[PDB]
């Protein structure tokens, strides 16, 4: 009974616009016809606009660490035309022994050397010189990642889309897939304002990706949405933090990072919850600020400005590139975790090529990428 425009044809339509649907939908977009559907007015509100994103490596596990390193060639070495400023910033990562467990310090530090051979082992004077603000009697030692670096995920962001317009694709915000059908041999999506129908059906929708296939009767991957809270506030007086690195806790009860000329900081958790527009909690803020004071000499004035975003796992931590068994031209592109921009350029391409049924790029196969590795396949015996 209501109005709805004639439907709009497609190769591919892409769920969510953030870094997963950005990254795909890029490149996909030089193949075919791309059509990426976001639900809110910008392609960044959810967790692509809340990571203060990091690099490194030098540490997730092995699917996570070679996406990574995968990566870097993209952003250190973008196409011509994709971006007007360098997406990478020198910044080491140094993750700190505030329990005392050396065994697990020089774990950590052979687990990375094995893929960073810059990688170091510090002593408890040679991390507090490098931040010296830390208590030296809460310091028991430290790994040293010299290769780390920030992303500046917004050009990065901007610059996926950009490609993708123009290759003629169309991002289109305000356009939440409403229901999902499969319907004379295409998926079948409907907007508000009408609907759109594609072969394939990239479900990159971030937290929702469970509520995705839900809309469409796929069987979900048991996807889990976890809360991460940080907050910005001022360096004291006198402190030129300004080239600290990002420094970790070994247990990863919170870090700290300069962002600019002022320090980010996080209680590193992980709660786990519904997919929904999620905000800081008290406690969370609380945590962090508690914890900072008791390993460093800073003292927290109130936050600047505080916030949460969801990091959303399967039950083995790796992210999922891969069809859907059993049900025809559905693609996930899911469960990026605490990494997803900092694997989004293998993610982008590696997806791509498999939506497109075409073998992973050799270079992304020379980083120990496969696509059993990536698919949805494994989580089911
Ligand atoms: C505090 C914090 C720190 C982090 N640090 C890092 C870091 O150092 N490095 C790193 O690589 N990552 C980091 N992350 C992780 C990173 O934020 C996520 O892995 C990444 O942003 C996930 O991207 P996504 O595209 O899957 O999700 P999102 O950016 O959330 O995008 C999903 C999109 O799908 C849309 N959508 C949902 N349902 C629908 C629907 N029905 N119709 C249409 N659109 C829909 C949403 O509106 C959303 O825009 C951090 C995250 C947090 C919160
Ligand atoms: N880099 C580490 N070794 N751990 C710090 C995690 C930072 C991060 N990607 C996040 O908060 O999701």
């Amino acid at each position: 009974h209501h109005h709805h425009h004639h439907p709009i044809e497609a190769d591919y339509l892409v769920i969510g616009a953030g870094i997963a649907g950005a990254s795909t939908g890029y490149w996909l977009s030089a193949h075919g016809r791309v059509v990426v559907l976001e639900r809110e007015a910008q392609p960044g509100y959810h967790s692509t606009g809340r990571s203060a994103a990091h690099y490194t490596v030098a540490y997730g596990t092995p699917q996570v660490r070679a996406l990574t390193a995968a990566s870097r060639a993209f952003f250190d070495n973008p196409p011509a035309g994709f971006c007007e400023h360098p997406l990478l910033s020198p910044r080491p990562e140094m993750v700190v022994d505030f329990s005392d467990d050396p065994e697990e310090l020089r774990r950590q530090y052979e687990s990375g050397k094995a893929l960073v051979p810059q990688m170091r082992l510090l002593d408890a004077e040679q991390a507090c010189s490098i931040v010296p603000v830390l208590r030296r009697d809460k310091v028991f030692g430290a790994t040293y990642d010299p290769t780390g670096a920030d992303i500046d995920t917004d050009a990065l962001h901007q610059g996926y889309l950009r490609g993708i317009r123009r290759n003629q694709g169309q991002v289109l915000c305000n356009h939440e897939a409403l229901e999902i059908r499969r319907v004379d041999g295409a998926w079948e999506v409907r907007c508000d304002a009408g609907s759109y129908r594609a072969a394939v059906l990239v479900n990159a929708a971030g937290a929702w990706c469970d509520a995705i296939a839900g809309l469409a009767g796929v069987r979900p991957l048991g996807l889990q949405p976890k809360r991460r809270s940080a907050f910005i506030f001022a360096p004291p007086p006198g402190i030129d933090c300004h080239d600290w690195p990002m420094l970790v806790s070994l247990d990863e009860s919170f870090y700290l990072k300069p962002d600019a000329g002022m320090l980010l900081g996080s209680p590193a958790n992980a709660d786990p919850v519904e997919a929904h527009d999620v905000q800081p909690e008290q406690l969370d803020i609380a945590t962090g600020m508690y914890l900072i004071e008791e390993a460093t000499t800073l003292t927290i004035r109130r936050p600047e400005h505080t916030w949460a975003g969801l990091r959303s796992f399967v039950a083995d931590g790796d992210l999922v590139a891969g069809y859907a068994a059993n049900a025809e031209g559905f693609f996930w592109v899911a469960a990026q975790g605490g990494y997803g921009i900092q694997t989004s350029a293998a993610m982008g391409e590696a997806s791509a090529a498999l939506i497109r049924h075409q073998p992973l790029p050799a270079h992304l196969r020379e980083h120990g990428l496969d696509e059993a590795m990536l698919s949805p396949r494994r989580l089911s015996p």
